[PDB]
């Protein structure tokens, strides 16, 4: 079984930082696509094509991406402007929301079947955006629309490693709800060997949801968050490849799913040969998380509604 | 605790190496990222968020000393790249001044250091480096490379595919130098490959003008930065073995017995010391001898105009 992978967003700094981690990381096999609108990204592909791994690649550039996602069995959207010094989450919107759509429109008409990986932020609201294009193109399937949000989990093991002493490469943090702010929840006390003192679940689950800002508010200027969303991204992508091919992993990621605390939602998923296998229940929560939860309900149906609106007007 | 420093951290290969060192060096490696751009600590702090147990840290400002305090090994891919049409020798006016700058630093900060020059033109960069070495009285020839790894990196997937090879397990020598003609790999030591009469030079030549090939296919976006910061990196976790104690052989741009060229790429044991010993190119069939007398004076000229920088 031949996988294709398509990034759409392939010029952009998260898009060639991702597309050499998939060269790099991807099976034996696999086919990249990589496409953006512009003329820099088939050179990217040919810069990438040079590294000795079985991944076979490709670039496109243009108005077009329809030959960039033909065949495409996961469709990653990197697509955009990142969050940099001096730019809110409205900026983000103000850009992204129209060049998600434009990518969107053309995935439904191209490879409706593909599991698609929105990376592009505002995710709250961008995996909205997409949802309605898809619906409006007649082909929404719930099981492969999907939120990466695997950049707060990463964030989470790097600092509960830290502060805990545990090993940074063998630490699970599961993360529900959201991919912004207050929506981020870290579940902290479902970390195994890790004893908290009261005092430390509130500065570090902050620090988490704040995590962006450390980059943007760096010392001497700052800049985004470039490098670790692209081996996030790269991450999420691997584990889609291994449901796809039929091996069993589960990943916290924002998906349609019963409704409970929003339309979308972040929750640890099985993944399998259609994306969505089993969207599985958050398990216990602390009395901080089950209010934490709570909390940001409001925040996270308004970012939804924002994409909602954004296509149906 | 072995520590690996980065001058040029900011730019695209730049920032890319910091990517996959932050991912591929070993457990409890330091890294340590500068430029003059004041982007870098906070390209530091995003490679931070990436959990390994690689330290990172950042620096910027006109001072690389910080950033180089302790470094066992410092990679060079400040300056400016190709602009399409140019050679690697037209880059020599702005990145000339970069690297002496960089190398003057080196030498007051960590003169014990393996110092691997990925800036433009390599073959030029690198006589730079020695001369600026030299004037501080620290220069010690085991520890100065010139980074030749992406010429090895093409040949490797170039040679699979058109052999039907494993792209993962095929081992091709590369000697000379880092630049169109001063290019050269070994064809004829590449087991399990018969080739045909025609398939040699054409071959050759994709591997020798790669870089010209990245650079159009850019479209004026500049030169290979992700695959450079692959070849990079390989070397990087190459040179952090042989620093350990482990063996390993790597075709790399060194100050050898002067035979071909004062400087001249070719197999290297590398040691605790850097340069464990360089070993000789092995059998050329007669196309490879005839394209190693075709590039040395080529490579003679580039050498020469890097220390007439420094000397005059
Ligand atoms: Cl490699
Ligand atoms: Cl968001
Ligand atoms: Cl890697
Ligand atoms: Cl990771």
């Amino acid at each position: 079984n031949a996988m294709k992978v398509a990034v759409l967003g392939a010029a952009g700094g998260i898009g060639q930082a991702l597309a050499l981690l998939l060269k790099l990381q991807l099976p034996a096999g696999t086919d990249l696509s990589l496409y953006d609108i512009a003329p820099v990204t088939p050179g990217v592909a040919v810069d990438v094509s040079h590294i000795p791994t079985a991944v076979n690649v490709k670039g496109f550039s243009g108005e077009d991406p329809t030959p960039a996602l033909e065949g495409a069995d996961v469709v990653l959207i990197s697509a955009g402007v990142a969050r940099k010094p001096g730019m809110d989450r409205s900026d983000l919107f103000n850009i992204n929301a129209g060049i998600v759509r434009g990518l969107i429109e053309k995935v439904a008409v191209t490879c409706p079947k593909a599991c698609v990986g929105i990376i592009t932020n505002p995710v709250n609201t961008t995996v909205a955006i997409a949802a309605e294009v898809l619906k409006k193109a007649g082909v929404y399937d719930k099981r492969k629309l999907f939120g990466v949000t695997t950049l707060d989990v990463l964030r989470s093991e790097t600092f509960v490693a830290e502060l805990k002493g545990l090993n940074v490469s063998r630490t699970s943090v599961p993360v529900i709800g959201g991919h912004s702010g207050v929506t981020i929840l870290p579940l902290l006390s479902q970390v195994q060997y890790a004893k908290w003192n009261e005092d430390e679940i509130e500065p570090l689950t902050k620090r988490i949801q704040n995590a962006g800002t450390e980059v943007l508010n760096a010392k001497a200027g700052g800049g985004s968050a470039t490098l670790s969303m692209a081996q996030a991204a790269a991450r999420f992508a691997r584990s889609l490849v291994k449901g796809l091919s039929g091996e069993t992993v589960v990943e916290c990621t924002y998906v349609e799913g019963d409704g409970k605390y929003a339309r979308f939602f972040s929750q640890p998923v099985r993944l399998g040969k259609e994306g969505v296998e089993e969207i599985l229940p958050i398990g216990p929560l602390s009395n901080f998380e089950q209010q934490a939860l709570e909390n940001m309900l409001p925040t996270l149906r308004a970012d939804i509604e924002l994409g909602e609106k954004f296509i149906n007007g």
